[PDB]
């Protein structure tokens, strides 16, 4: 099992049986802010179980996110691919994404499932309405005072020093530095460095400019989350060297995001210059290979279950409607994405363990 290989988890599913009504499986198609063009695509809010908001369909149909043996398969999933963490997707208690129900009260049985499967869980802090340095205080301490004694909450194990809370902040570069330094800086006025609520901070890096904001407020890393090779500068396998480079320099953990593929046609039908085909694996093992080259101190894995982005390593199944030709992973198995995991991770976890000074050879 590999503890420096993250990936990120969605606990936002919904159906009758288990939440009273479909929730993100039934997501709206999203409008194009022109409605000239908006006209031209499908509209409303896709209708489950036979049509759901992804390009794939899952193995475990349009599942409950809060059924127990959806959340123990999906850690078996994990384990079996030998992924260590999972990175939640994570909105204050009473909160929500748009399209959404809350799911803070869902973490405990998170916690209990991969402690069962003896996995790891981290934080994926996402851009809730008027997300700020104070309400981002108040979080992490919410965090880690219900969830920081569980035996399942991710620590990053330093060599020497107390373990540290990992929290990778999504849109970080919507707050100003200022702002980020108050609670990620020293002798910020609202510090938690040298607190009980100290941890790695990660902010996401979309453009090459970003750079210089992140270090003026404080982080402790940068990840770059999207699957589309070439969407942002970050998302790009060819400016990874150099990131990895200018973290290296300013002691930043470099935590690159790598997926098997990306198609989200089903809810942003004008996106399809961000499909990018799985080409069988070969896409992934791309991305793979390009985070490996960089010899980072964690990888990180988008995603698990994003569905609606087309990002998943989830297992998928072939599936046709009166109307929709799912995607799938033929003539590979539903697995396949589990497997290629797997084997990569292996690769990594032997690479890795050659990069540290005192490993170094004559
Ligand atoms: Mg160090």
């Amino acid at each position: 099992l590999n503890n420096y290989l993250h990936v990120f988890y969605y606990s936002w599913y919904g159906n009758p049986q288990f939440d009273g009504k479909y929730i993100h499986w039934n997501h709206p198609v999203l409008e194009h802010w022109d409605p000239r063009i908006a006209k031209n695509y499908p509209q409303g809010r896709h209708n489950p179980p036979d049509d759901i908001g992804s390009s794939f369909y899952p193995e475990l149909g349009s599942y409950s996110s809060r059924d127990p043996s959806v959340i123990e398969t999906h850690m078996r999933q994990m384990r079996s691919a030998s992924i260590g963490v999972l990175a939640l997707s994570w909105y204050p208690p009473d909160v929500n994404d748009e399209n959404g129900e809350p799911t803070d009260n869902l973490v405990p049985t998170i916690l209990d499932k991969a402690h069962k499967y003896n996995l790891k869980v981290t934080f994926h802090i996402e851009p809730y309405s008027n997300r700020d340095d104070q309400n981002m205080y108040k979080n992490v301490k919410y965090i880690i005072d219900k969830y920081g004694n569980h035996p399942a909450f991710y620590r990053y194990k330093t060599k020497t020093g107390n373990a540290l809370p990992m929290f990778y902040v999504y849109d970080s570069y919507i707050t100003k530095p200022e702002k980020w330094a108050n609670l990620l800086t020293t002798s910020g006025s609202r510090s938690i460095r040298n607190s009980p609520y100290d941890g790695l901070f990660i902010a996401l890096l979309v453009e090459e400019k970003h750079k210089y904001d992140i270090l003026q407020s404080g982080f402790d890393g940068i990840y770059t989350y999207f699957a589309t090779n070439g969407f942002t500068y970050g998302s790009s396998h060819q400016n990874w060297a150099s990131l990895k480079l200018f973290c290296d320099k300013y002691n930043l953990i470099f935590i690159p995001s790598v997926g098997p593929g990306y198609i989200d046609t089903s809810i942003r039908p004008w996106n399809t210059q961000n499909t990018r085909n799985r080409i069988n694996g070969k896409y992934y093992e791309i991305g793979l290979s390009a985070a490996l080259q960089t010899r980072p101190s964690l990888i990180s894995i988008t995603s698990f279950n994003e569905w609606h982005e087309g990002t998943q390593i989830e297992k998928a199944v072939p599936k046709r409607t009166s109307n929709t030709v799912y995607l799938d992973y033929r003539p590979h198995k539903p697995g396949l994405y589990l497997e290629l995991t797997r084997k990569w991770s292996e690769k990594y976890s032997k690479e890795r363990a050659t990069y540290a000074l005192d490993r170094q050879l004559p």
